[PDB]
């Protein structure tokens, strides 16, 4: 039976996956077989997207939308999760201590095509500091915590359990959650190639439909750690905190919620946006019971 290979990283942001494996697993006999594949950064996971060697993935929205921009196969089917996104300082830094008198701050950010990024001009704009005074530095996930403790950066943005793990591992202090900056702001959305969608439409379906039940179990709180205890290598404490901040349920991408990505990315010039129509395909979504 066809067998479905979906690309993620170990945050939050891709839980679902865990989840939508674990249901799978309870049938007798599954529609498809499904291969999660994992990486530790974000363009590692967009070449394996590209070259077809994983058939989709869990993945920052900006980055499927400037590859989508540059040609790509792919359709955006539903999000991974909602918020779940934090910005982090340095151990007992206050939100005060941020100036346009001194030297610029460095934030690491996971891409550059990334709701971080935003989340983070949003927060300097709040805080009414100059632009550029934000300094961006693309790194994954997993190194940030270090480069913090460090002092390599001032901060960072990024999903859960990387901002818990940077209080854990050595130093690091929650400043805001993405939640008091853009409130729901889009992060991370499960994309597949085109041609599952054409090619495999009954196995694409059934995969969806899967995801849109687990989304809603995902909303009990137990189970969502209970799922990443599973899947990741973070301790429990870790994950109730990275679990607590982030929700699912309900994952339709929704054009308003849709439009504000499109105009933030717009705002800053990042790349023009492709349209809703030629990113989005909620209809597997939408035609996939909640049941
Ligand atoms: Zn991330
Ligand atoms: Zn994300």
């Amino acid at each position: 039976q066809q067998v479905i290979k979906i690309g993620y990283l170990p945050i939050t942001h891709s839980a679902n996956l865990m989840m939508t494996k674990k249901l799978l697993s309870q049938y007798n006999h599954p529609k498809y077989k499904l291969e999660l594949v994992k990486f530790n950064n974000w363009p590692d996971l967009m070449d394996a997207l590209n070259s077809g060697r994983i058939d989709g993935a869990s993945t920052l929205i900006e980055l499927a939308m400037k590859s989508k921009q540059k040609g790509s196969n792919i359709k955006a089917v539903a999000l991974g999760h909602h918020e779940g996104n934090v910005i982090m300082g340095q151990k007992g830094m206050h939100l005060n201590e941020f100036n346009n008198n001194g030297d610029d701050y460095h934030f690491g950010i996971p891409h550059r095509y990334s709701t971080h990024y935003l989340l983070l001009e949003e927060l300097r704009k709040q805080l009414k500091i100059k632009p550029g005074h934000f300094s961006y530095h693309e790194m994954s996930p997993a190194e940030m915590p270090a480069a913090l403790s460090e002092h390599r950066i001032t901060g960072y943005s990024v999903a859960e359990p990387f901002g818990a793990l940077g209080e854990k591992l050595g130093k690091g202090k929650t400043l805001k959650h993405g939640d008091d900056v853009i409130p729901d702001a889009y992060c991370c959305v499960l994309v597949l190639r085109g041609e599952l969608l054409d090619q495999h439409k009954d196995v694409a379906q059934a995969f969806v439909q899967d995801y849109k039940k687990s989304g809603f179990k995902m909303n009990d709180r137990k189970q969502s750690v209970d799922i990443m205890t599973h899947h990741f290598k973070q301790s429990r404490d870790v994950l109730t905190q990275s679990a607590a901040w982030t929700s699912y349920g309900d994952l339709t991408i929704k054009p308003s919620g849709y439009q504000e990505i499109t105009t933030l990315v717009k705002q800053h010039h990042l790349f023009n946006p492709p349209a809703y129509d030629d990113f989005v395909e909620p209809s597997l979504y939408k035609e996939a019971s909640r049941s």
